[PDB]
């Protein structure tokens, strides 16, 4: 495992604290054994997740400092507006206060544009992943959500330069399958999150959009980790070896027709989303008729002119590869460290997350007992780290094909230190997963349980 | 007209500047005579609302400062879980990203809670006045939005003390007509922004939720401008005269049973919005499932943890009496002195704007003409100062006609001074000689919904 | 009275409060009725000082937020040097934490500079009116200081244009008597802060800097209201009816070799100060060997970074004609209110300030007995204002009589700090004062309690008579 | 070498990079082949000083923003001077804008204090080490500044658990030498800066202290780093085994009279000092005077009421064993890496830097050339790091001062880097030794009469 050094350093910290082991027991306890509904002060490292969580710069602050508050023609709108124009070429935008606003503006807007002339009967959206709540907007509007990830993505050990690829084969099988007519939207996912944050190629998104383009079928760019997306492209792929993460990015976006962000990653946000159209002016003009009444008015989004300011500052920052480069390599350290003492992950890393193989690491826990939740649960327990399951926990009442725990790294929070307790807080734990038990409902809630359902020890 | 001390000083300042008459004429040609598509740099004095644009006090600054951005369980949360119970006596919240991600948390779960036997088959929603925002959701949920404002509403320049009263007789003949069984909710706005910043009094907060329960018709408080509210009711009901404005609060919200927030407004805040729920715990369940698509998980409900802690100060300091006296005493000020000089506006002033009656000031004009709009665009190019509400621009079309076309100087809180004021109504009162030659407005382009926003007019 | 409209939105509050009657009087009480010993949770509206209580702008705090904090080769250190390159046309900065650290940089320096060839036997500084910290860097370096402002100043209620002039019959009287090799420098102070922020003219800086030059007299300019000073320059001398305020200030500084500067005034600051040189390379090293032990490093001179960050802005925003004029106009809204219902004041109104003349406001109380503090008392008691007395109290004891000296003035100065307040709190302070117009015959002298020996004003506690 | 992992996590972050090998080149040239000439923007790890370039906490920065900015009476004034009692157990306060502004308002008073009665004709201070701003000041004021550390500071590669005592024999002689009626006072210096960041034990303070009293000699300690040395007492000394660092704190303060500070170091400021008198009202009254004209009115001292706000908070969060533990551990992992190949430095590693001994590193240098700055230079022009001298180039009178020691100082701002940093200024170092033997000694080009290692431009002797 090799410690890449910060390309910055801290400007201001923010303590915290190990909770002794008796207090995390009770604070399990409390919370159900669901993670999820601890307190942030019950922990001591959080990977829940890499959403909102970044550690933003000294210019991202000035930027929210002198950010422009006005209702109508904020300066930070006009600045947003000229930056997605620079980055992706795209010409129209919609701020919108985080990613699922952004899916809610467009998809609906998608869908009423699809069914025209009669078209839609029968809707459904492609994508190499869904993300969950991307899946859930599908689902909300009628639509059917199908994912046709490469299914190297499946063979957690075995190493692809592209776990995040679709399957063209399968893409041009739901083509014919379901008509062109049906096809609302491909949706491609940079970095494909449920994967692994694992990359997907140039090339295959050139194909995608390619057949995509020849069926008349419009592409959104999920663009939450796009920077991360770029980053193993130059990486990976020769023809991009001597290419700016700009010059990557700038080429990506020529196979997609718009894009839904997530500014909360890559663009180094606590808050923020953004809608960007190519050029389809009309599709355009019915997302910002959806952004007023669902996020607020077209120039603002549901955010304040300070977050637009620092998504401004936070887009050019995301792209910068001395950043890329140790951040997508503090990811591999953990990862590293982890695979040189035997633990099961999803290899290669990808860009965000290390994702930690459950299905082999406890096979005497079956999957309806939820496997990855009790490694969680066994982690936070022995350590105070928290950490997310991406399993039969997730999305249930159901079998799962992959159960990962995601140990999701924020960005520029964390040192290589913190990833050192880490995985010698799960290393510590290899003699006790054989004696994991599984988990059983305490409260069971009718839909989304692992966010607020309640679970015990079997 | 009196002017009022601010209760506070001054600590961090904003440059604002005056763009030149060239400018401002060439600055309204490109925007198509629609200054909603002005940008902010050809604007000096802004008065096109007072949501999200309030100055912040260093209190909530140093709140934000240390703010948990925690994706689950962050501390600020449970803060606002305290100061919505302190405030509020209202057992659970649901953080959103703003007043319209309130309604869409809430608006559909009332529905779907309504129908869940097989009733509301025709359901409505039923208000003093629906915001345009919050209407279009209940529309978009497939009801209609009833609007039973008292009448006196109607008499701008006759005062009365309570302008933003519902009609009880109205209510109750809307829930005969319609059936309870029909009525998703009643809608408590307080103020009544539509009807100009017009309080609610206590009892008739009273009677509406009393009205209710014995119909079984769950009751929400649209609370963007809820310590203004307050504040009126503590001034002109005399069994509140001596009680303080937390006490004031704490009785309103007796007389609901959840509450929509825009934080954007009383809270002082530039972003932020709150769901909280007295006691209903299905209902809570329910909106807490629909905020996780649409607006974030529920322990942040889309906003980042440092607004979260802006709003647990916010929701403070908007409630201190020697603030509101102040900050509705400069609203009162600027339409006492356009009322001093025969500018006819809906009398007595609200809480958070002066909303100036165009029909009789540009008669010569007619609604479908948009005489509000001509006023506005006068008043820009003659001092830079942005206005809104035409009425008729805003009702749009079925061109339905307006009850009312106003033009709405909306004033955001703590950030401008009084001689700010003097600048805004010097500008209007100089235009008196001129409203008689104004001209109408006429498309150039229309959209269909939606036109105020983004049509470019042009002068007929 | 004309009320000028603020040129800047409100973007953050400071919550201010009316201290209870009650609680105003244990207040001054426990404060031994003297204002100065007041905590701040005592005062309503501030008026003590313009130092260091100004309110910043977003973009200064956005400089802050980014400032380099290097101990040594601070990026802003390089942008505060360029800034007075461009500001003054001096070629040498050294940042001080305050005004009055850059007087114990600079003048040390000058004085064994002076004394190089064996000059200075008896070292004096000769200013139109040296500031109280500058008057004692002056003599705590073994020199007189010496004030020679305009006889024009002291006739409080006499119209002049540029009551801080120079007297310069007296200029050339001590030169000849003092002789140019004891005079170790001029320090032009603009505005003229003791004589009531009052202006000095650009032909009296011309004509005092020409008659130094003549006789290789270093001549200091002290900074710390130097925008206020350029806008009446444009305001009353015809020639630059029609100058920008840069090009006002860029003509003043030729008239100087050096400037000592509080940022903590015109440069709309909280903390800072500034040594800026010309041309002499020999005296900015030798001031660069004073920093180091007294300050700081050179590339901060007792300053954090970020307020070197704020300084280069806030150098900029003080220049500004529509803040200046606003500002400016805001004082003298204050003093024309004043001077509508009859209370003397020093007319015209100063930059920064409204001098009451309590010696024509009230006489039942002598010099010795503090009058302008007994109103002080009484303003704060009525309306928890805090002013501060420029009269008999501040000027002290003679230590050759050990008794009260006589004071010419026995002024309360009304001291405004800049975009904090607005005309309604002016229009508060006013009110306050006229309010008291009948009970000033019954107003009480002030003896002593307790009496320090030297800078009495800050801790001495009096009592009512 | 042992990492000790961050008791925080990152808020705000601030670029830095490395400036390439002919830019660093080129800087050094223009700075005279002095490295304190160089500008930031030509340096990559800046480790010049410890000095006003920590990393607040979201707490200190909040602390600022509600600040209270007046010129008298501000409300963080009165916090400040609750947090000095409850802190040292001192009466009075005068705040400082930096740690020599204190000495620019103590000394002095101390000095005329002294002089009452016609004493004090041959003024002297004595210290563990004065610092450098410290000795200027009594020099300044026509005193000499005596310095009287244990010979133990001057054997680097052998262990002592206290390498910053005063040498107590030395106190003794010099007091009868002098006359107790000449020493001014006496600086304990904590921890002693100039020994390596040494601490002074809790009985070398109280025995200094207790021959002070019996001699009628005010004593004053130099806290800049005072928690660091509290950190050391508990970590060495078994008596304090079970006391909190407060307690520390609260003990070594019975042990002197009044105190100057750089809040700039422990407390985890960018700016900010501190005078603190236990109980003399008449020093406290005194140095107010001086305090006006040179520093400022005496309820902020030359500061801005926000830099007091963050003191207050500075000061608590400074004294947290868990920060101090990891503070301290990152200097010793630092050391450890050097020490582990073959870099001899002073053993065991202080609180703040890594003292290397270059006298050691470069033998063909002698003192009067400055061998450790041909060291540093060599550090700087390799990597981009930025270090101190602490040896000749630092120290009739005209001639060459010898030293004691030839120190590089690898000095460690607060929470600012982390040890992947550190491996980067390991390995840098550790990358030079072949090129140790083939250094060139330097010779100065201008050459001011005091503190000449701040402004000075050398040149390389080759
Ligand atoms: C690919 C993708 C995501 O990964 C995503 C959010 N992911 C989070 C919540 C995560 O923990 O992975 C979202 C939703 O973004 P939001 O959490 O609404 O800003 C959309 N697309
Ligand atoms: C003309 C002049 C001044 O007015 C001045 C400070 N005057 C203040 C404190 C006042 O209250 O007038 C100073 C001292 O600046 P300082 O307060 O040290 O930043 C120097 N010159
Ligand atoms: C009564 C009321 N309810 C809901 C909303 C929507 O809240 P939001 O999404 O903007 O945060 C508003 C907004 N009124 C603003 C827009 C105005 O009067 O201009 C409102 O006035
Ligand atoms: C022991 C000691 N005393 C006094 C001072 C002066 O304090 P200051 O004025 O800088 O705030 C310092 C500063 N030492 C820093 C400069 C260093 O060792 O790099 C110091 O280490
Ligand atoms: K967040
Ligand atoms: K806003
Ligand atoms: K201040
Ligand atoms: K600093």
């Amino acid at each position: 495992a090799k410690r890449i050094v910060e390309p910055f350093r801290i400007k201001m910290v923010e303590k915290i604290r190990v909770p002794s082991r008796e207090e995390r027991e009770a604070a399990l306890k409390e919370a159900g054994y669901n993670p999820f509904l601890l307190p942030s002060s019950a922990v001591y490292i959080d990977l829940l997740t890499d959403s909102g969580t970044n550690a933003m710069s000294d210019h991202q602050w000035a930027a929210m400092i002198t950010g422009d508050e006005a209702y109508a023609g904020s300066r930070n709108y006009y600045d947003l507006k000229d930056k997605a124009k620079e980055l992706f070429n795209y010409d129209y935008i919609i701020p919108a206060h985080q990613g699922r606003g952004a899916e809610n503006i467009l998809f609906p807007v998608l869908l009423k544009y699809k069914q025209k002339e009669g078209k839609a009967k029968n809707p459904v959206f492609i994508s190499n992943f869904h993300f969950d709540t991307t899946a859930a907007h599908v689902e909300l509007n009628g639509c059917k959500a199908i994912n046709i990830v490469t299914e190297k993505a499946f063979d957690s050990e075995t190493y692809d330069d592209w776990k995040g690829d679709f399957d063209i084969k399968k893409l041009k099988e739901n083509i014919a399958q379901h008509g062109a007519d049906n096809i609302v939207a491909i949706v491609s996912t940079v970095t494909c999150n449920s994967a692994g944050g694992q990359p997907v190629s140039m090339s295959n998104l050139k194909e995608v959009y390619e057949i995509a383009k020849q069926h008349g079928i419009f592409v959104v760019m999920d663009s939450a980790r796009f920077c991360e997306n770029a980053y193993f492209i130059k990486a990976r792929d020769p023809k991009y070896k001597n290419a700016t993460i700009k010059e990557v990015i700038f080429d990506m976006y020529k196979y997609a027709d718009a894009l839904t962000m997530s500014a909360k990653k890559d663009p180094l946000l606590n808050i923020g989303g953004l809608v960007a159209i190519r050029d389809n002016e009309e599709i355009f003009t019915l997302a910002r008729q959806r952004c007023v009444p669902m996020e607020g008015f077209v120039t603002y989004g549901g955010l304040a002119g300070r977050d637009m300011a620092a998504m401004v500052q936070g887009l050019e920052e995301g792209t910068e590869e001395e950043y890329l480069h140790y951040r997508i390599g503090q990811v591999k350290y953990l990862g590293d460290r982890l695979r040189e003492a035997g633990i099961p992950i999803q290899y290669p890393t990808g860009g965000h997350a290390v994702f930690v193989d459950c299905k082999k690491l406890v096979p005497q826990i079956p999957g309806d007992q939820f496997p990855a939740q009790a490694v969680i649960n066994a982690l936070y327990l022995e350590s105070g780290v928290r950490a997310v399951e991406i399993g039969s926990f997730l999305l249930g009442r159901k079998h799962a094909d992959m159960e990962f725990m995601r140990l999701t790294i924020a960005r520029r929070v964390y040192t290589n230190d913190h990833m050192d307790y880490i995985a010698d807080a799960l290393i510590g734990l290899k003699e006790k997963f054989a004696t994991l038990k599984g988990l059983e409902f305490e409260y069971e809630p009718p839909v989304l349980r692992h966010f607020t359902a309640r679970l015990k020890p079997i």
